[PDB]
């Protein structure tokens, strides 16, 4: 059981239609540089400008193009025949919203579809107005490359929700995001903010014997409104780490397709050796469900 | 202010009881001449002792009859240097019935609190399950006059449901007295793999919890005394400290040594304005972590 992972990074192109279809040539490149490749990631929200900025209700009319961003990636992924993660803006009803990744298996058709579940609140990353918090809870999306276990962004400073998704039977974690700097941040915040973001998402690799794939944007977006200046800078730096933490592949900060082939079976070698899952003392867990005690 | 001085004591088996609780107490006497501040100090794991789990031999069961007279010894430290101290060591809490126990001593040499070790490891050489019986007192915080700290050990570190359930709990800063190291098996690629995955989720549960950590370790190669696991167990050192973003304060090499780290409890304040996780939680589904496997 093998998963030949391709990570499609780059900047939003100024339009839906522009950044779709540069999403599509990536795709296309990807598969003519790595024939192999049965698994391709994209970065979170991947059709439009990190809408998030600021707080405005206008943005909502983005919700309008969930089904035809289906359809286009949908149709993706049987052209190509890989299962493709595409992440997108759900309108669940009028007046409301999910941010939610959608799962094409390789003829396709939807393997299923993930609500982010954490939803971050700070200037400049206003997602509680837009998105509702996801009600689905945290299942994995089975596929022909294995079970996922799917996040979003936010959802991947928890080691609750990527434990969660590994005792439901995940075989690896993902998580297409939107992360930055502002032009306030100095060079030794960066780095910290940076190696954070990977720190935390290797240990949910290491507690549970799982790889795991982290996607990222690049590009300066500057905020409409005007309140932020300098906008935010997207850092790009997409990575894929093993069952150990180890890293298999680093992108840089620029456009970048990321390859890397990940062994699912090394989770039973590994869960062997650290067989954390066997003593995990489910008997004085009960306090994780408060909110502070 | 808000200050935690921190001292960690990292040194080998002594190959005696009496010669390493000794060698301990002249550490921590270098220590505070070093380091006039400390008013934490943390011995690594079973510290008066060899690694005796590496392998089962029911006549260790005789090592938890030292355990009022190590905590006698280690409170009188305590008092003397009047530092709250963290000893890492081995009760016997009944007949047939014992538990890996860390005692926390305040300053006076009074007992503040004991953690009774929760997650039991039980692999070739860590043979733990056969000796020390699961903790029962659960995840609690131990209320000292430098902190409220949330105390673990060893093996509770690869879980980050313990770390978060002392961070509900108010502690301060997270602690793990630790006995880790490498066999003669194991490559260079695998002893380098493992050791950075010790350090890396410890990280992650101080990012998680917005909280400082601590993690001691000792040092010295001892050998398997039923003579089964050939080379023994190199216990790798590299103590470290780590702050509310995960960001290095002190790291120690692989021999004896004193490390020192000042840890400023008032950030997580900041930090957690910053990334606040706490908030967002979403505990209404979380109850999936009470199961074994779904």
């Amino acid at each position: 059981h093998m998963i030949y992972a391709g990570v499609l990074q780059h900047a939003y192109c100024g339009s839906r239609k522009k950044t779709i279809e540069h999403t599509a040539n990536l795709l296309e490149q990807a598969l003519k540089k790595h024939p192999k490749t049965n698994l391709v990631v994209l970065q979170e929200l991947n059709p439009y400008s990190y809408f998030c900025q600021s707080e405005n209700p206008k943005f909502f009319d983005l919700g309008e193009y969930f089904e035809e961003d289906k359809a286009f990636f949908s149709a993706l992924a049987q052209k190509f025949q890989v299962v493709l993660i595409a992440s997108l803006f759900e309108k669940r009803a009028k007046g409301l919203y999910h941010n939610s990744a959608v799962v094409f298996e390789k003829d396709g058709s939807i393997a299923g579809v993930y609500r982010k579940m954490h939803i971050p609140d700070d200037p400049g990353f206003y997602e509680k107005f837009y998105f509702t918090p996801g009600d689905l809870g945290f299942e994995p999306i089975i596929t022909s490359v294995g079970k996922l276990g799917l996040m979003v962004c936010w959802d991947q400073w928890y080691p609750e929700a990527a434990r969660i998704m590994a005792l439901k039977g995940a075989e690896i974690l993902i998580y297409p995001s939107a992360i930055g700097f502002l032009e306030e941040d100095s060079n030794e915040e960066k780095k910290r903010q940076q190696n954070a973001w990977e720190t935390i998402q290797r240990g949910h690799a290491i507690a549970n014997g799982l790889p795991l794939i982290a996607t990222n944007r690049v590009g300066v977006e500057l905020d409409p409104s005007g309140a932020i200046k300098g906008g935010i800078t997207f850092f790009g730096s997409s990575f894929v780490v093993g069952a150990l933490g180890e890293f298999l592949a680093k992108a840089s900060d620029k456009e970048e397709i990321l390859y890397a082939e990940i062994d699912l079976e090394r989770t039973e070698e590994v869960r062997r050796m650290w067989p954390f899952l066997r003593d995990r003392r489910i008997d004085f867990y009960n306090d994780l469900l408060k909110r502070y005690i």
